[PDB]
């Protein structure tokens, strides 16, 4: 009755939530997503004859970012309207918290794919109102479930701060988090910030590390305060950490898998 499985390239996904696909939709055992246009499908044979006739191999807009086979498009919503509603409608799977799907022209989306010699194959995006009046440098962010925990999360969250850095500002993704957001950012603001710290020592102020990282000052205090590295001093919260101190806290495990790292080389992005 509700969609609740769905086919897309060679995985079969279980949803997480509710999301609007038409009636008609839900009512199928499974339904079928071409993984290059998201177009929807009842059926095992419309999507197989779907996917000998399209003539899509990446996502629309523009690629972006390119290193070796990891890329990024930006797709502007009133540009492929319908590629972005297909997108909201298949991440509302996955979130619980997202109520836009149809109104995407305000939107624009970044596109994460691993690319192969079949083309280049969604693994999640994330999507940013062209215009925010709260400073929010990503509206939704979603890794589909094969690819969670794997880094990718983590690459495009950065990925995210290095188009507020080329923006001259500072955001902060749109709440409420998800629960692997809420993981996923505590955990990247902590690794930039420490990294940070070992590179200096060496009087950096919040105000410094929120211009050099694009993370808010509200984020890198509520991230500061977490790991025991802020004092307060008549009503000024203040950087106190040492050296040794930092470096423990990088050694540990959760710092330690290799990242997908942003090459800013090879960042091809201004703001419009
Ligand atoms: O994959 C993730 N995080 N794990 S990660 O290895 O990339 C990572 C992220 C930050 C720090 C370290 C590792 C990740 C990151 C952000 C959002 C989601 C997500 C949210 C709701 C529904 C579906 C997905 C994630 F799954
Ligand atoms: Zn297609």
């Amino acid at each position: 009755k509700y969609v609740d499985k769905i086919h897309i390239g060679n995985y079969e996904i279980d949803a997480w939530y509710f999301s609007p696909f038409p009636e008609d939709y839900g009512k199928q055992p499974k339904l079928w997503l071409c993984e290059y246009c998201l177009k929807y499908m009842k059926y095992e044979k419309s999507y197989r004859f779907h996917l000998g006739q399209c003539q899509w191999r990446q996502p629309p807009g523009k690629e972006i970012y390119r290193k070796s086979n990891i890329s990024v498009h930006e797709v502007d919503g009133k540009d492929h309207k319908i590629y972005c509603q297909n997108l909201c409608l298949l991440a509302k799977l996955f979130l619980d918290h997202k109520t836009l799907y149809f109104d995407v022209e305000p939107f624009v989306f970044y596109i994460l794919t691993e690319v192969d010699r079949q083309g280049a194959h969604i693994v999640g995006y994330f999507s940013k109102e062209k215009e925010s009046p709260d400073g929010n440098n990503v509206s939704c962010i979603m890794i589909l479930p094969p690819y969670q925990r794997r880094g990718y999360g983590r690459f495009l969250i950065a990925f995210s701060y290095e188009l507020s850095k080329l923006e001259s500002t500072v955001g902060s993704p749109e709440k409420p988090l998800s629960d692997l957001g809420k993981l996923s950012y505590r955990s990247y603001w902590s690794w930039v910030l420490l990294e940070n710290l070992r590179d200096f020592r060496g009087t950096l102020s919040i105000k410094d590390l929120s211009q050099m990282t694009s993370i808010t000052q509200n984020d890198i205090i509520s991230t500061l305060q977490s790991l025991n590295m802020v004092k307060y001093w008549k009503g000024q919260h203040v950087i106190c950490v040492t050296p040794k101190l930092v470096e423990e806290h990088l050694k540990s495990a959760q710092y330690k898998k290799p990242p997908i790292t942003v090459d800013s080389v090879c960042l091809k992005w201004a703001p419009p």
